[PDB]
This record gives C-alpha cells, sequence and structure tokens, in this order.
C-alpha cells in the first residue's frame, strides 16, 4: 500500500530558525429576551398545567424539607415561594424549579443546631424563643450564602465546578444520604436525643438512639413503616412497568392526604400523643434584617453550601439544556442564585436550588418557559393563605418516611465503586476518601478535604511519571523502549532517555535519579576520583512530553549539562516544544557556550548528527 | 552535510503490533561503621580543636536562643548538650552541629506563650510557677515533635522536603526574620507588652511597642545599639577583607566577655535597674515525664516544626556532603532526629537542629568525624557545672542584639524577588504569597498555606495548557503551528490539533472548548438541525504530550469520537504513548467498533493514509 518516503536535510533548532522565520444587557439578563418573543398561541395551557402540577409537588416538598433544617414547618413554603419569584427575572434556564433539595437543608440545619442548641440557648423550656433564634440563624446563613454567590458571579469564575470530580461527588452523595437517613430515623422514632457537635457525631447519635430505643412511639413508627413500604412498592411497580403512563404516579400526595384525613378523623394527637405539625402560620410576615455580626462564625459552611447549590443547579440545567438544544450562562446562574438567596434571606428563608426530581415532574407535564414557575408560586401562595389549616393534623413521621423512601438512588453507588476500582485505582481512592471524610467530619469539611485530596492526587500523578530508555527499530526511524519489544537494538556509545512529564522540583529530583540510574554512573563522583588520581560518550533526552517549566527545572538542566560536559560527555535535547524553548531563553539558560546548537527536532536527526562524527 | 532519508511502510498501531511483538544494621545505624575504621593517627588533634571551638560558640548560641522561646536562660545549655550525645550514635552526617536554630525556638516560644500567658496562668505574680509551666509545655512539644519525626522515619517518607519550593522557603525565611526582629526588639527595649494570639499579632505588638516607647530603659538600649553596630562593622570588614584569616573572627564572644566584665564591674543591676539573666542553675536536673494529655492541642504546630527542622538539617547535610564526597540517608536522619528530640524532651529541652552557622564554624576549624561533637558537649557540660556563676551579670539585651545583628542574610531576599518576577511570574507569586501569609498568620499556618498554594499553582498550570492547530512544512514531515511561521500550508479537508497536557476533568472541558473553537462548529447542534430539517471531513489529534489519563478523560474521548462519527467525520489519534494505550484498553474504550485501527505512530502516517483514500 502507501509508503513513508521523505528526503530532507538534518535540522537542528538553529538551522531551522535560520531557514524559516517565526512571527450591558447580559449581566442583568432580563425577561425582555423571551417575553416579547412568547408563543401564547399554544404554550399557555401547557405552562398552566405544568405549573399547577409542580406547585402541588413543591408545596409538599417544601413542607417536608423544613424538618431537615431546625426550622418549624411553614417557612418551607416561603422558601418555595420567594426564590421562584426572584429567579423568574435573572434566570437563564428554561425548565428548572427552585427549592430546598434536602441535602442543603441538612447542611443549614446542622449549622443552625450547632450554633444554637437546646441546653445553651435555654437553661429552663421556651419553644418560641428557640424557634425565633433558629429562624434568625437560618436567614443570616442564607444572606451570607447569597452574598458569596453574588461575589463569585461578579468575578466571572464559574469553572470551579470543574474541580468537583465525579468520584468525590458520588462519595459525598452517599455520605449525605447516610446523614439524612440517620436524622430522619431520629425524627420517625420520636426519641429525644441530644445533639453532638464535632467529629464522630453520627456514631454518637446512633449509639444514643439505640440506647433510647425503649422510648419509641408505636403509632409514629407504624405510620412511617407503612408509608415507606407503600411508597417503595408503588415506585418499584412504576419503574418495572414504565412503557405506559409517562407522568410519574403521585403516590406521595395520595399517601399524605389519606394519612392526614385519618389523623383528623380519629385524632391521634390526644389519644396516642402522636407528633403532628400542630402549627402553620397564616399570611405573610414582614421582612427583618438579619444580624451581620454572626458572619464571622459561618464562613467555612456558607462557602461549601454555595458551591454545592450552584453545582447542583448548573448540573441539572446543563442536563436539560443539552436535551432541548440551548445553552445556559454559568456566571449568570451565579448572579441569579445569589440575588435569589439574598432576597429569600431577607424574608426568613433558607437556601434554594434546583431539585432534579421536581424539575423532572415539571418538565414531563409539558415543560415550557418559566411561566410555569410563576403558576407554581401562585399555587404555593394559595396554599399558604387558605390551605394552612387543613394540614394541621398531618404527622411529621409521614414526611420523614417519604424523605427516607426517596433515598435509594443516593444509596446505589456502592455497586459502582468496585468497577471504578477495577478501572482506575485513583478514582476509587478518591471516592472512598471523600465518603470516609464526609462520614467522620462535617459535610462541608469533608467536601473541602475531598477537593484538596483531588488536588494532591493530581500533583502526585504529575510528580511520579513514566520514564524509559529508548532504542531504534532497525531500518526505520521509530524508537521504543528496549526491554519491551525484544527486537530493539541499542545504539553504540549513546543513551536515549524519555521522561514523560513536565519538569519541576519533584520532577527534577526524579529526573536526576533516573539519569543516574540510566547512564550507570554520575559526573560528580567520577570527576572527583579523576581529580584525586591526578563507556558512554553522548546522551540524548527525549522531551516530547515536557509540558511546562520553572526556574528550578532550568537550574537543574544547566547543572546537568555542565556536570556532563566536565567529563567530556555531550548532552543533546530533542522534540522540545517552542514555548518551553522561550521559557528556557528568558530564564538565562543560553549563557556560557550553549548557543542552542544542541537542540534537534526529533530523535533521529540527533542520531544522524552523532553518526556524522 | 548529512541528510534525513528513510523508507518504510505506513504503520498504524494495529499493523505495528501485528508485525512486532511485545513482552538490619542500617535502620539502627551504629557508630560501629566508622569507629573501628578511625584514623586516630592524625584526626584526633583536629577533632579536639574543632570541638573546643564549636563548643565555645554553641554555649553562647544556646544561651542566646533560650530567649526566643519563653524559657529562662539555662535550659539552652541542656538543649545544646543532650541532642549531641544522643545524635552521636544514629547520625549519618559527619560535619554538622546540633542546636536550637532560633527560628524553631521562636515557633516553640510562640506555642508556649499562646498556651500559657501571664494573665491566664497567674491572676495575682508567681514567676516560678510560670517558668515551670513554660518548661513543661516546651518539653511536651519537643516530645510530640520527636514522636512525629520517628513515625515519619519509620514510614520511609523522606521526600516530602521536595514539596518545600525555593520561593516559599525564601518568603518564609524573610517573614521569620521579621518576627525574630520584632521579638528581639521588644526584648531590647525592656518594655512590657502583653502578648497577642491569632492573626495580625505582629502589627498589634508593634503598635503597643510604639505606644509604650516612653518607658524604655536607656542603658539596655545603648548596650544593644553599641553591640549591633560593633558586630555589623566587624562582620563587614571581615567580609570585605576575606583572603586572609579563613577562620571567622569571634567578635561576638569578645563583645559578650567585655559586656559581662563591665556589668560585673560597675553593677548595672542595682544602679540602673538593668535587665540581667540573674539566674543560671548548677548541676543536672532529674528527668520528668511530660503530660501527654496536652497532645491534642499541639498537632498543627508540631507537624510544621518537625518538617522545618528536618528540612534545615538535610539541606545543610547535603551541602556539606556534596563538598566532602559522601552521602547521607534521609530516613536515617528522620530516625536520628526523632530519637534525639524524644531524649531531649525527656530532659527539659526544646527542638534541636543543625545551625548552618555553627556548622561552618565547626568545619572551618578542621572538620572531621563526630568526635568534635563529643568534645563540644564536654565543653558545654564544663560550662554548665562550673562557669554558670560567671555569666550572671550579663545583660539579655546583648544576646538580643547579637541575634538581631545576625539577621541580614535573611533580610536580603527582597533583592532576589524582582529578578524572580522577571523570569517566572508563578515563582514570584508563590514567594509573595508565602511571605504575606506568614506575616498575617502564624508561621506554621503560613507554611501550610504556602504548601497548599504551591499544590494549587501546579494544578492550575496543568489545567490550562497550550494548544495549537498544526500544518505541514512543504516537502518535509515537520508540522508546526500555522499562525507562527507564515510558510505553513493547511492541508485540504483535515484539521490537526495539539493539546499539550494530560487529560482530566478540567482538561476535558478545556479540550472540548478547544476542539469546538478549532473545527469551527460542534456535532450536537448540526446533528439536531439536520434531524429537524428531515467543510471538514477528518480530524487528527496530536497526543505526544498526553502524560496520564483517567476515567473522565476516556469517557470524554469516547463521546467526542461518537459525536463526530454521527455526522460522518473521522477522528484519528497519533503519537500516543503505550501506557496511555493500556489505560484506554482497561477502561473499556475499545468497544462498539473502535478496533484500534484509528491509531498512528506520528502525524505523517495519518496524513498519508488519508491521502490514500
Ligand atoms: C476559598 C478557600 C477556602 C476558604 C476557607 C475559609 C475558612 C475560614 C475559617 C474561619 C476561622 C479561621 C480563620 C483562619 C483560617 C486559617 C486557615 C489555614 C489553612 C491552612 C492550614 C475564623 O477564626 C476565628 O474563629 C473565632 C471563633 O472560634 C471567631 O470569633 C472570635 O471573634 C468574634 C468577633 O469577631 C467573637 O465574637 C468570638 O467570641 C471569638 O471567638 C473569629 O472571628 C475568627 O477569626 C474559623 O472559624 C470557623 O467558624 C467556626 C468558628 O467557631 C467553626 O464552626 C464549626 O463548629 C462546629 C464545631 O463546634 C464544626 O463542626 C462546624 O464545621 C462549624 O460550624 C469552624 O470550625 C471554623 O473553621
Ligand atoms: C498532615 C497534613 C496536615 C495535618 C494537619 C492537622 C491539623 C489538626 C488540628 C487539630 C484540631 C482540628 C481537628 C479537625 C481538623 C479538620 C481539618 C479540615 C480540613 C478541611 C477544611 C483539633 O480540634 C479540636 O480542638 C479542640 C480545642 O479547640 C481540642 O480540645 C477539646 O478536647 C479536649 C480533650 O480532648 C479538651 O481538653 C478541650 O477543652 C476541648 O476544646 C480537641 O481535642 C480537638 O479535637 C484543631 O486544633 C488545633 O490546635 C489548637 C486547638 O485549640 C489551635 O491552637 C492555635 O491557637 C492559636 C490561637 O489561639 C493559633 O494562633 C495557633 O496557630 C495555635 O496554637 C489550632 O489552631 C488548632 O488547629
Ligand atoms: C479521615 C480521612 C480518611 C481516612 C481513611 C482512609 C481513606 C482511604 C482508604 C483507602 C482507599 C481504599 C480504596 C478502595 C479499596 C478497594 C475497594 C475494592 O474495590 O475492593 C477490593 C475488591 O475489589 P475487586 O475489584 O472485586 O477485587
Ligand atoms: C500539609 C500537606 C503537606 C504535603 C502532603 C504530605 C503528605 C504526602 C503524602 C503522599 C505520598 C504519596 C506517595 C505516592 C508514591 C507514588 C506511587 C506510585 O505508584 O508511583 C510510583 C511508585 O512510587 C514510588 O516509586 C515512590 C517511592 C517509593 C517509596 C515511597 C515511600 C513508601 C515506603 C514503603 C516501604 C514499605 C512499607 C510508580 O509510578 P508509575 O511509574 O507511574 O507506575
Ligand atoms: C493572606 C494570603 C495572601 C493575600 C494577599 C495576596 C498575596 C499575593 C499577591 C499578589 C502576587 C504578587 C507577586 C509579585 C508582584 C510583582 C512584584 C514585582 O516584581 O514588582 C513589579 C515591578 O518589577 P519589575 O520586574 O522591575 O517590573
Ligand atoms: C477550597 C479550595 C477550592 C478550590 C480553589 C478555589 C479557588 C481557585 C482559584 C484560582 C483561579 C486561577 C485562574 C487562573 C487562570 C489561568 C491563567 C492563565 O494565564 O492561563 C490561561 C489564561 O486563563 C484563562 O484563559 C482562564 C479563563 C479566563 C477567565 C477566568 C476568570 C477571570 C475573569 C476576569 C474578567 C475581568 C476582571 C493562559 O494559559 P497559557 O495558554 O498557558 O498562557
Ligand atoms: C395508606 C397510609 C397513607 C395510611 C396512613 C394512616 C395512619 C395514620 C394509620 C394507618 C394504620 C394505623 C395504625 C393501625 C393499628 C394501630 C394499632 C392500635 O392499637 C393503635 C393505633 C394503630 C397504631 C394505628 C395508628 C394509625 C395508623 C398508623
Ligand atoms: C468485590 C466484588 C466482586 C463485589 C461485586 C458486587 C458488589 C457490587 C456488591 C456485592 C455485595 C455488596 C456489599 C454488601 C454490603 C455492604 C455493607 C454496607 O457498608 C454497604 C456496602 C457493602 C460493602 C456492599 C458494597 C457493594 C457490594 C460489594
Ligand atoms: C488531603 C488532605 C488535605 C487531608 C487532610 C486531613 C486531615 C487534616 C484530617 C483528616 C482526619 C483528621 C483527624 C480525625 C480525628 C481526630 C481526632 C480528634 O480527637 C483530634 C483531631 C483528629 C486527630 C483529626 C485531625 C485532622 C485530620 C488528620
Ligand atoms: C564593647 C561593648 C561590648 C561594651 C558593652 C558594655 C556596656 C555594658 C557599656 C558600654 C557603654 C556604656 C554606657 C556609656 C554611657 C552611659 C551614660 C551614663 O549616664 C549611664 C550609663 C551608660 C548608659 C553606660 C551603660 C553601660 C554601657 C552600655
Ligand atoms: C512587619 C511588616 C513591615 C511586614 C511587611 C511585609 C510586606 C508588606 C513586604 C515584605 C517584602 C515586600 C516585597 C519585597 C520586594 C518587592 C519587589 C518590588 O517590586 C516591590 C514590591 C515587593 C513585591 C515587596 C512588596 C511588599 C512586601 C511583600
Ligand atoms: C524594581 C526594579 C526596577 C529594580 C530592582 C532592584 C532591587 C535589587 C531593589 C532596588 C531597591 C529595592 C527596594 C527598596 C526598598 C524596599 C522597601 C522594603 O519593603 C523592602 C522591599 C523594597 C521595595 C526593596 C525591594 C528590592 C529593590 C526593588
Ligand atoms: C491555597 C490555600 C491554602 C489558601 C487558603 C487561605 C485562607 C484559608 C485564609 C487566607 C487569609 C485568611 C483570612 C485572614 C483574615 C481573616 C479575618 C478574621 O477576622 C476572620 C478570618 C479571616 C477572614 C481569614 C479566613 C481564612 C483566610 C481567607
Ligand atoms: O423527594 C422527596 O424528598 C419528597 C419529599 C416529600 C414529598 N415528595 C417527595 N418527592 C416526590 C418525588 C416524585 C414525585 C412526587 C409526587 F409527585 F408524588 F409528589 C414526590
Ligand atoms: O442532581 C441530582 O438529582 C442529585 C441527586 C442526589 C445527589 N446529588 C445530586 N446532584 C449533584 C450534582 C452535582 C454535584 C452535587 C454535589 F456537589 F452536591 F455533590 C450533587
Ligand atoms: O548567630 C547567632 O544568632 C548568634 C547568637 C549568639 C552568639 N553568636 C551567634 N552567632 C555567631 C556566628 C558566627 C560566629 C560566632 C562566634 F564565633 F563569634 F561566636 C557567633
Ligand atoms: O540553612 C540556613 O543557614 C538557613 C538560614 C536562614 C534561613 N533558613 C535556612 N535554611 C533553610 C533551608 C531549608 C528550609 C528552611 C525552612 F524550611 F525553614 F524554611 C530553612
Ligand atoms: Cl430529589
Ligand atoms: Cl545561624
Amino acid at each position: 500500500s502507501c509508503s513513508y518516503v521523505v528526503s530532507r536535510p538534518v535540522y537542528s533548532e538553529l538551522a531551522f530558525q535560520q531557514q524559516y522565520e517565526r512571527r450591558v444587557l447580559k449581566t442583568l439578563l432580563p425577561v425582555l429576551d423571551w417575553l416579547p418573543k412568547y408563543r401564547i398561541k399554544e404554550w399557555l395551557l401547557s405552562d398552566i398545567i405544568s405549573g399547577v402540577s409542580t406547585g402541588l409537588v413543591g408545596t409538599l416538598q417544601g413542607m417536608a424539607y423544613a424538618l431537615l433544617a431546625a426550622v418549624p414547618v411553614g417557612y418551607g413554603l416561603y422558601s418555595a415561594f420567594f426564590p421562584i419569584l426572584t429567579y423568574f427575572i435573572f434566570g437563564t434556564s428554561r425548565h428548572i424549579s427552585v427549592g430546598p433539595f434536602p441535602v442543603v437543608s441538612l447542611m443549614v440545619g446542622s449549622v443552625v443546631l450547632s450554633m444554637a442548641p437546646d441546653e445553651h440557648f435555654i437553661i429552663s423550656i421556651d419553644f418560641a424563643a428557640r424557634d425565633a433564634a433558629r429562624v434568625l440563624i437560618a436567614s443570616t446563613l442564607t444572606l451570607l450564602v447569597g452574598i458569596i454567590q453574588l461575589i463569585f458571579g461578579g468575578l466571572q469564575i464559574g469553572f470551579i465546578v470543574r474541580y468537583l470530580a465525579d468520584p468525590l461527588v458520588g462519595g459525598f452523595t452517599t455520605a449525605a444520604a447516610f446523614q439524612v437517613l440517620v436524622s430522619q430515623l431520629k425524627i420517625v422514632l420520636n426519641v429525644s436525643t441530644k445533639n453532638y457537635n464535632g467529629i464522630l457525631s453520627i456514631i454518637y447519635t446512633l449509639i444514643e438512639i439505640f440506647q433510647n430505643i425503649g422510648n419509641t412511639n408505636l403509632a409514629d413508627f407504624i405510620a412511617g413503616l407503612l408509608t415507606i413500604i407503600i411508597c417503595m412498592a408503588v415506585k418499584e411497580l412504576n419503574d418495572r412497568f414504565k412503557h405506559k403512563i409517562p407522568v410519574p404516579i403521585p403516590i406521595e400526595v395520595i399517601v399524605t392526604i389519606i394519612a392526614t384525613a385519618i389523623s383528623y378523623a380519629v385524632n391521634l394527637e390526644k389519644n396516642y400523643n402522636a407528633g403532628i405539625v400542630k402549627s402553620i402560620p397564616r399570611g405573610f410576615l414582614p421582612p427583618e434584617i438579619p444580624p451581620i455580626s454572626l458572619f464571622s462564625e459561618m464562613l467555612t459552611a456558607s462557602f461549601s453550601i454555595a458551591v454545592v447549590a450552584y453545582a447542583i443547579a448548573v448540573s441539572v440545567g446543563k442536563v436539560y439544556a443539552i436535551k432541548y438544544d440551548y445553552t445556559i450562562d454559568g456566571n449568570q446562574e451565579f448572579i441569579a442564585f445569589g440575588i435569589s438567596n439574598i432576597f429569600s434571606g431577607f424574608f426568613s428563608c433558607f437556601v434554594a436550588t434546583t431539585a432534579l426530581s421536581r424539575t423532572a415532574v415539571q418538565e414531563s407535564t409539558g415543560g415550557k418557559t418559566q411561566i410555569a414557575g410563576i403558576i407554581s408560586a401562585a399555587v404555593v401562595m394559595i396554599a399558604i393563605v387558605a390551605l394552612g389549616k387543613l394540614l394541621e393534623p398531618l404527622q411529621k413521621s409521614v414526611l420523614a418516611a417519604v424523605v427516607i423512601a426517596n433515598l435509594k438512588g443516593m444509596f446505589m453507588q456502592v455497586c459502582d465503586v468496585p468497577r471504578l476500582w477495577r478501572q482506575n485505582k485513583t478514582d476509587a481512592v478518591i471516592w472512598v476518601f471523600t465518603c470516609i471524610a464526609s462520614i467522620i467530619l462535617g459535610l462541608d469539611l469533608g467536601l473541602l478535604a475531598g477537593l484538596m485530596f483531588g488536588f494532591l492526587t493530581v500533583v502526585v500523578r504529575v510528580q511520579f511519571p513514566s520514564w524509559n530508555s529508548l532504542g531504534s527499530i532497525p531500518n526505520t526511524d521509530i524508537y521504543r523502549s528496549t526491554k519491551d519489544y525484544k527486537n530493539i537494538e541499542e545504539p553504540e556509545g549513546v543513551k536515549i532517555l524519555r521522561f514523560s512529564s513536565p519538569i519541576f522540583y519533584g520532577n527534577v529530583d526524579g529526573l536526576k535519579k533516573c539519569i543516574k540510574s540510566t547512564v550507570g554512573f554520575d559526573a560528580i563522583r567520577v570527576y572527583n576520583k579523576r581529580l584525586k588520581a591526578l563507556p558512554i560518550h553522548s546522551l540524548v533526552l527525549d522531551c516530547g512530553a515536557v509540558s511546562f517549566l520553572d526556574v528550578v527545572g532550568v537550574r537543574s538542566l544547566r547543572m546537568i549539562v555542565k556536570e556532563f560536559q566536565r567529563i567530556d560527555v555531550h548532552v543533546y535535547f530533542a522534540s522540545l516544544q517552542d514555548h518551553v524553548i522561550e521559557k528556557l531563553e528568558q530564564c538565562g539558560f543560553f549563557n556560557d557556550s550553549i548557543r542552542k546548537d544542541i537542540f534537534f527536532l526529533t530523535v533521529h536527526d540527533a542520531i544522524l548528527h552523532l553518526r556524522s562524527q
């Protein structure tokens, strides 16, 4: 077939250079972009239906997620209502819904509980003062998170989500699922367990729950178990029988309605001392400015909460945008969510994000422009104003049971771990380290530890690269490692070394060790021995994989060249990229008889040049 | 001259693979290694002289460095005595001296002061109890540092000193010089300033010193100024006139003797209320076991102290070993220094290390085997037993003045900073960040921040690499960027892209963006538009600089290949290293009609193969 034929002179860097010469409306993204461009002819009915459905789902989700945070049920409605209204303007996406997403709710609740516990705040008990303190701390944390998100949006740094590797995301998700399960089990069992702050908190909580297992309430446990079993069974039959009924079956809403109807009918509150919500405020509360003096004690938590919320939001937005063939702006997502968090924090709400489940519920029922979000907000406010009394007899164990029932997918990555280990050990190590760190630590501390561990793994992978001693395949210009192909012939009196990495301090130490091992000796000892008394004549370095360079690398290269020229051994460089060559130039490498004449394009011109002498 | 001529068939990876087939006495290092091999015939006199000289220097240095730590003068003699005795056995080096090196002393003193201040420990004042508490905390910290060093020596991890980059070392040195200067100025001025713990401590200390400047003592200030001026002048004339007198002139010892003689003669203590040492214990104290319960509050400081001490010791040892043509074992250095720190901590001493200045004093006076260390220890114990009373009238301001006078070299890196910025911006950024962090923080926190910032800089340099669009030089097989050489011709209907970095998640996002920019479009939009309705026909990737790979990179490559094959665009790979090829193989890349037939050795076989069709 085709053959490889070429004829040209041998080109060093100097000769090659001699012969060839070198040398205002998007930042505040309005509704004005699509509102005039609307398609009211057919989109309105779909928007209305989708908004009604997603509002019905989001009301229950906000009521349920208010328990993950140490906030009374009723503020979740505000957290579902205000962020949608303030995101309708600055939002870039077109199919997402805004709400708690209980993981962020659990982070906020952990912060609030650790910053205001029962024994420290109250030495008597005053439920109202404790609730007010918890609400104030939640609002302050929300405001701080919003400020941080807005600041990050202003700086145009939205690529930090790249640093959230998939294995660490999976490990963090599994650990968060464990934390949520433990907290909701504590809620279901109706056992009073004092909070633990610090490391190994979950173990102490589980130990004390098992100790106090003797005080559990029978009715709440039975209701939770029945709800979990029913929801899991209906979800399993929905998953197995999937060709029909594209809309998900609203088993949770039916379960909640039946549970509250029975609770009101037979009055579990006074006959069995059951745990009901017992209180839902009516109307809208006036705004209150949070105290900013607490900002000094909520930095390392607000940073992680903002990062996690933004990452979830952009992930869901991209997943839907690639399906519907459009794009979203990451920095505008930062700006919109920061403004939304500020506005909600001024109105006694906790952090709001995308909730992929509710997003799918909204989209599968005729997903269209953000008018459905406005309709959902209208449904939520109608529920707030009037339907507050009808949900009074509902038990909190039912909501906790639903939250637990929706945790299986977060529990199903332990099956992905073994294949990940089989494919690449580093990814499995990152997964396990992130999971363990998030287990015995706070969630935010675990996230930060996982990020820095990923950075460390990248640095270590760069620091210990591959290296080889190369020889030529006969009658060709192909050089491969001598110990692998069994037909590689070593040239006479010259060594070829490949060091497949950029060169920095760790790499300069590694490269010195590799050179000493490959050449069979070192220049310093032989020079000293020869001075006291009073096999290789050339060395070629293949630098095709050298990405970048620093001052320490240049110093090490200069020292190596000088030491090898002391004992009459020539060192040549080949396949060096240009930008590395100017990096060498501006670091003062080309001084004291270097002259750039020892640089070649590939490792076959150097061999021919050596053979010419 | 010589020409480049080669003739061979075009080799893909599959054809190339088909045609060529692949496939107990050192851990406890004794004195027994050199003691029988001694050269007592001529080495003994040199050892005696060098030991006497270095003991005379080390006595004064230990007495002076005891003020940097919040420990009374007298324990520095123990810290100079015990570590030499316990290092004579396990030591690998042959020319170093063991002692405080005031930077580590200042770190220890900062820890001790922050863990036991005047107001908290004493509500009255009891000097003896405060001194006992400071000594106990110093001993406990020394024991913890020794345990950490021994543990690190057992694990055979001695290459962590590679992570201490030169710019961060220079910045840390400058910041430590500033801290030492401020503390010793506070000591010289004889002004009482309450300690500050936390961030911005040095600024508050300086502000309060300037506020209390009205209470300074005249005699101590005059003595310190005179000592500093005299020492600086003598050192300057010694440096300028250097051809003669190879041994350094002991101006410091003469200054100390004259100062103490005058102080005893005219009795500054009672006539001017001067600050003298006023107390030196006689004899040896019995050992006391430190309380281990404090270990929980000294981890992040002991880690940094151990790392810094080990780094200084190995640096000086290597500098002298390369001169005297021998080698030292890093892990054995860990073991020896950990055992030494444990032994000294059991005997009320602080951390001991190499003190390059005293090492040079020892070596320049006939450097030989470690017998000189034993002689120096003998001189130190003779000074302890008998000469304790003669140093009573000496002022502490003189010692502080000497410590300040020896700080110029640590202050002389601000001149190195500008050239570092001119050569490589990243190194200057690391230097400035380390200096600023060590200024407004603790020294250990600054060191940790500098290490993690170096890791971040390496990760960022890897994450944003170089990329280019390549074309061929006519009548050759050399491909260079089209926009640089002005004679590069772009081939017909094919694009060549070089992405000079390994591929991971940040790199996969960058590579997707680069491919989209280079090819002028993307596959998803054109595929969707063509489906709704119902310039480039080949792409070559130059992967010569791809070092390693992960699962995310493999997934991204698979997705890119599939998306480009959807719209009838062929993607080829060239210059991929072997180990990357097996990494692709074991990640499941070669599924669904890949067949390894799209891999070529270099980017000229791919072009010829394309031209054959
Ligand atoms: C973008 C890149 C990442 C940025 C990350 C930024 C992190 C910022 C941390 C800020 C920080 C360190 C500052 C130095 C950091 C040095 C790092 C060195 C790194 C290298 C080695 C501030 O440190 C000081 O803390 C003081 C309180 O201790 C605080 O209050 C003082 O002054 C007040 C008047 O101003 C006065 O009213 C008050 O009385 C004073 O005390 C000071 O204002 C503040 O300066 C530590 O604070 C963080 O917040 C909490 C504090 O309690 C603490 O909460 C945890 O508690 C749970 C257990 O209970 C735990 O389980 C949770 O997790 C978490 O809820 C966190 O743990 C801690 O971290
Ligand atoms: C190889 C790689 C590096 C390894 C680095 C290892 C560092 C280990 C730090 C250990 C640590 C964090 C543990 C969790 C870390 C989470 C990291 C998350 C990372 C991701 C984001 C322990 O944290 C807890 O601290 C408690 C005390 O607060 C301590 O005592 C509790 O139980 C006791 C009975 O056991 C009981 O008697 C006691 O009453 C209890 O309180 C607990 O035992 C201990 O668990 C923090 O402690 C460190 O030490 C000091 C504590 O005060 C503190 O001192 C600083 O003070 C100066 C200002 O004053 C400051 O200027 C100085 O610098 C420094 O002197 C340090 O700042 C702090 O860091
Ligand atoms: C289908 C789902 C939604 C129905 C949920 C309704 C809940 C409130 C009902 C269903 C089954 C009920 C339980 C059935 C049996 C008993 C035993 C009796 O000695 C005490 C009441 C108790 C423990 C009931 C409490 C209330 C209960 C848990
Ligand atoms: C080792 C290989 C062959 C296992 C292949 C099957 C995998 C997917 C399954 C089989 C049994 C599973 C384990 C069963 C029990 C536990 C204990 C609990 O902590 C959950 C994780 C863990 C540890 C599971 C991890 C995933 C697992 C190992
Ligand atoms: C990749 C890098 C950033 C990871 C760093 C993790 C470090 C900082 C963490 C991981 C686990 C942590 C330890 C977990 C448990 C305890 C016990 C407690 O009584 C004192 C703190 C101590 C001893 C912690 C010190 C800090 C620690 C060692
Ligand atoms: C050469 C070096 C080592 C000599 C050091 C000796 C010291 C103790 C001597 C040298 C100069 C002396 C000072 C000279 C002048 C005065 C002014 C007088 O009104 C009070 C005493 C005072 C302030 C002296 C104090 C002691 C002093 C500082
Ligand atoms: C105790 C106080 C005074 C400490 C102050 C430390 C800071 C402010 C100092 C110490 C060393 C200084 C640097 C030394 C050298 C240069 C190079 C030149 O281009 C001026 C700026 C720059 C980069 C300086 C910036 C300020 C700097 C970082
Ligand atoms: C900057 C270019 C043009 C010349 C560089 C010359 C170098 C060797 C010298 C000349 C003068 C020096 C500066 C003079 C004074 C100070 C104040 C103090 O904070 C130390 C840093 C700094 C800022 C010095 C840094 C180093 C410096 C800039
Ligand atoms: C590369 C990595 C390790 C750098 C990390 C630097 C971070 C952790 C450090 C650098 C400077 C620090 C800040 C310095 C000063 C203050 C003011 C104080 O009242 C609260 C803490 C706060 C706000 C610190 C928070 C932590 C901080 C932002
Ligand atoms: O997912 C949760 O945590 C959750 C909590 C309370 C109610 N509903 C929840 N989820 C959920 C998910 C899909 C469909 C539905 C619904 F439509 F049936 F309401 C609810
Ligand atoms: O998106 C979802 O549906 C989802 C569900 C459970 C956990 N995590 C989820 N998402 C998700 C995506 C990216 C990053 C993160 C994380 F950062 F919080 F870990 C979460
Ligand atoms: O360097 C110090 O901090 C120091 C402190 C006290 C005494 N002498 C010191 N140094 C020092 C340095 C070189 C030579 C001599 C001496 F030989 F003159 F004693 C002393
Ligand atoms: O070796 C010396 O003489 C010296 C003098 C001043 C500062 N630092 C010195 N050494 C030195 C060498 C390596 C690492 C370190 C550091 F880690 F402490 F910063 C110090
Ligand atoms: Cl969900
Ligand atoms: Cl010194």
